[PDB]
């Protein structure tokens, strides 16, 4: 059964609703981004129209094998008519291909669905600038003031400086970066760039990255592991056992591993600043957890919502408990009273 917060009223549209079978009355299925919780249920035998970004469409075709006849890519920042309704796709500042969707309902109501997003002041100068939004379907992943983390730029500066120092001290060190989905590619691309190397990876991960429209990608990545001193591995292998195993396979080329585990928020963000971050170490292996977020911090979310001044907010994350629903509703009311809308 498809839940209410994935339906768009007054239309035949759903958003990120592929795991409920045939949804009654749905004429077009929107997909905000290529993350498995959101695409859950999509496969090669899907036979209804799917509306999405170009990048998401490339991933649907090549990774899930959805037939081309059902993939409807739309350009960003452009008014489009879908089944008699005006829509706009906006960059979500999440992973590659991720969008927010503006719906202009036939009755005059305007709805914004953020999908997953990392709110930014630049969104205040998007096509949102003009206009009234009556309903906001909001990515509330980190909707509590405890959720603090640095800018993406600060985290990348830390990673580049850490990697460059380690490899300049020991030219026989290998750098390894964990991954389990699209997103956060800047981590491994920025480290490889400072080290003068391509990024080495499996055939499967190479295929995925080839779908993302990254400029000059062929100059940046490779399946030839021997040519590369920055390697990508599944996130599940970023531990002392897994990294020891990997080092054995490298034919005596390296005598040290420096590894990065991009995470979201963790409770060490309540205590330790990015500059003060230290690794876990066992012998010649060191592992850094770095808080590289592709979701809004509490402060970023609050700024966006107080600027947009929506008439009603519908959370799309942390909706499953009464305690988390009540917590979110209290913050929305504070924000409204503070700003006066
Ligand atoms: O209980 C939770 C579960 O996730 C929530 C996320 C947003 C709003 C409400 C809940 N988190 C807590 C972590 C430690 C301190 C802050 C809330
Ligand atoms: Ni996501």
């Amino acid at each position: 059964t498809c839940p209410f917060y994935k339906k768009i009223p007054g239309t035949g549209f759903t958003v990120d609703a592929f795991q409920y079978g045939v949804v009654e009355g749905c004429t077009a299925y929107f997909l905000t981004h290529f993350h498995s919780d959101h695409y859950a249920g999509l496969s090669k035998h899907f036979t209804f129209p799917v509306y999405c970004s170009e990048i998401t469409g490339n991933l649907l075709k090549n990774k899930l094998h959805v037939q081309e006849q059902y993939i409807h890519p739309l350009p960003l920042d452009t008014e489009c008519i879908v089944n008699g309704v005006k829509v706009v796709l906006l960059d979500a500042n999440h992973c590659p291909g991720a969008v927010m969707i503006l719906f202009y309902l036939p009755n005059g109501t305007v709805i914004l669905h953020t999908g997953d997003f990392r709110a930014d002041p630049s969104m205040e100068r998007s096509l949102l600038a003009d206009q009234k939004v009556h309903m906001l379907y909001l990515d509330t992943t980190y909707c509590s003031p405890e959720y603090t983390f640095p800018s993406q730029q600060e985290v990348i500066r830390f990673a580049i400086n850490t990697a460059f120092e380690a490899v300049t001290l020991n030219p026989h060190a290998l750098v390894v970066c964990g991954t389990y989905s699209i997103g956060k590619e800047k981590v491994f691309l920025a480290i490889a760039d400072v080290l003068g190397s391509k990024v080495g990876m499996s055939q499967e991960k190479y295929k995925t990255l080839q779908c993302l429209n990254i400029p000059e990608i062929n100059s940046l990545i490779t399946t030839d592991m021997c040519s590369s001193l920055v390697h990508l591995l599944p996130m599940m292998q970023i531990n002392f056992k897994g990294l020891q195993s990997h080092l054995k396979k490298c034919g005596g080329k390296y005598n040290q591993i420096l590894a990065f585990r991009p995470t979201g928020w963790t409770h060490s963000n309540k205590f330790t600043r990015i500059a003060d971050v230290i690794p876990q170490t066992k012998g010649n292996i060191s592992i850094y957890g770095i808080p590289y977020s592709e979701h809004s911090s509490y402060l970023e979310m609050k700024r966006f919502v107080q600027w947009l001044k929506p008439q009603k907010i519908i959370p799309t994350v942390n909706v499953g408990t009464w305690k988390s629903r009540s917590t979110m509703e209290k913050y929305f009311r504070e924000w409204k009273l503070e700003a006066g809308y």
